[PDB]
């Protein structure tokens, strides 16, 4: 509709902050409409958490000026596969944390590219590295978006799967490190170099559909989880801290995760996940989101993770 003149230099000051630049023509505009519907979203849910009425509250994080085409993409990294379709295989403390043992390397920020799954997989790998050689390294979610293709039904920036992307790894034998092998946030030919092979894959796990009590155990004894959730909405994209639920999510998953850890706050028990939209995304890239509430937003449907 029409912008709120009285935001004009609020408006501003938020581009400035993330660094946003609109060089369409009227881009700039049709940005400026979205943040606006956005912030009075995030405005009046505050205000319902200021009457603690939420376990969590929302910013307007560098996602706050997103278009329907880029949720639309952001929405599209999970090409899931049926859960019939999963080969199922595989006392424990209240509070877990990966990140205390130095398995978890920095946040990504997969931008414009829907290759969260590829970020789940690596994620979960890269634990595994360092329990078997102790040393934390990064390793090339890029690699995964170019070589991991049709062979495996993944698509590089249009969506892939986990599993598939373990699967890669085991059959090429290796990833590289992302350093050697860069994210580009793009479908690019094939680069795998062996001469800079980081990590190897035996195998991976799948555990059993919507169990989040064999999730807590898998995160406790074997490592960071690989998983999908129904991220398909505003109060995601905009979380700020805090224990995440949402009434309306689904188990109908559509972006992937890692879940490196769980416990609680306050009383309210929560999976600790990792996500790759940069440091900038919730509570220093992470979201702590509800645990033990009828596998909310599908947490627990497809957890699988890998071994060296």
């Amino acid at each position: 509709l029409h912008k709120d003149p009285t935001l004009d230099h609020h408006w501003h000051l938020w581009k400035k902050t993330y660094g946003k630049q609109y060089k369409e023509k009227n881009e700039e505009a049709v940005r400026r409409l979205i943040w606006e519907k956005n912030l009075k979203f995030v405005m009046l849910h505050n205000l319902e958490h200021s009457m603690g009425m939420h376990s969590y509250d929302l910013g307007m994080n560098h996602l706050g000026d997103m278009t329907s085409e880029e949720v639309m993409s952001l929405m599209s990294s999970l090409r899931v596969p049926s859960q019939w379709q999963r080969n199922i295989t595989y006392i424990l403390p209240d509070s877990v944390d990966w990140r205390e043992k130095g398995c978890v390397t920095e946040v990504k920020y997969q931008g414009s590219c829907g290759a969260a799954w590829a970020f789940s997989a690596v994620g979960a790998l890269e634990a595994q590295l360092k329990l078997k050689t102790g040393k934390l390294v990064s390793l090339s979610a890029q690699n995964l978006v170019d070589c991991s293709t049709e062979k495996y039904g993944n698509k590089g920036c249009n969506g892939g799967f986990m599993t598939t992307a373990f699967q890669y790894i085991i059959d090429n034998k290796g990833i590289d490190s992302d350093a050697s092998y860069p994210y580009k946030a793009m479908d690019q030919k094939c680069q795998y170099d062996s001469k800079y092979r980081a990590a190897t894959c035996s195998k991976y796990t799948e555990l059993p559909y919507g169990r989040e009590d064999v999730l807590k155990e898998a995160v406790a004894n074997k490592g960071p989880v690989s998983v999908g959730v129904d991220a398909r909405h505003p109060s995601f994209f905009l979380y700020r801290s805090g224990v995440y639920y949402e009434p309306s999510c689904t188990q109908n998953v559509n972006h992937g995760v890692l879940v490196v850890g769980y416990g609680d706050l306050n009383g309210k028990e929560y999976w600790l996940v990792k996500n790759s939209w940069g440091h900038n995304f919730g509570e220093e890239g992470y979201i702590r989101m509800a645990r033990n509430k009828g596998n909310h937003c599908g947490i627990a449907s497809f957890p699988s993770y890998p071994e060296i």
